[PDB]
C-alpha cells in the first residue's frame, strides 16, 4: 500500500489511544529520576510520546511494529505496579479499550 494514508492512519489510531489514557500517565516516558529501580526489570521503557517520534521518524511502516510499542506500554505498567495499584488497574483497562481501537484501525488498514 501507499505511505502517506497509513501513516495517517497511524497517526489518527495514536491520538484515540492517548484518548483512552485519560489519566495522561502513559503520555511521556516513566520518570526515571523519580523511579530508580524502574530498569531493573523493565528491558525498554514506553510512552505515547515516544511513540509519536517513532511514528515521525518512519520506524512503525507495518501495523505490528506499531502494536508491539503499545503492548510495551500496558505490559511494562503491568509488570512494574502491583495488582492492587491505580496503575495496574488503569493498564488494563488500556489493554481492553486500547485493543477495540487497534482492532477497527486494522481492519481500516486492511482495507487499503
Ligand atoms: C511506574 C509506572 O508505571 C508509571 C507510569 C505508567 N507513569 C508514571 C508517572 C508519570 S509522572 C510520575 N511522577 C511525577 C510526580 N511524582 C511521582 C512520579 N510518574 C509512573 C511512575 C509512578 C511511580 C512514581 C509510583
Amino acid at each position: 500500500m501507499q505511505l502517506t494514508p497509513f501513516l495517517i492512519l497511524l497517526r489518527k489510531t495514536l491520538e484515540q489511544l492517548q484518548e483512552k489514557d485519560t489519566g495522561n500517565i502513559f503520555s511521556e516516558p516513566v520518570p526515571l529520576s523519580e523511579v530508580p529501580d524502574y530498569l531493573d526489570h523493565i528491558k525498554k521503557p514506553m510512552d505515547f510520546f515516544t511513540m509519536k517520534q517513532n511514528l515521525e521518524a518512519y520506524r512503525y511502516l507495518n501495523f505490528d511494529d506499531f502494536e508491539e510499542d503499545f503492548n510495551l506500554i500496558v505490559s511494562n505498567c503491568l509488570k512494574y505496579n502491583a495488582k492492587d495499584t491505580i496503575f495496574y488497574r488503569a493498564a488494563v483497562r488500556l489493554r481492553e479499550q486500547g485493543g477495540a481501537v487497534l482492532r477497527q484501525a486494522r481492519r481500516q488498514a486492511e482495507k487499503m
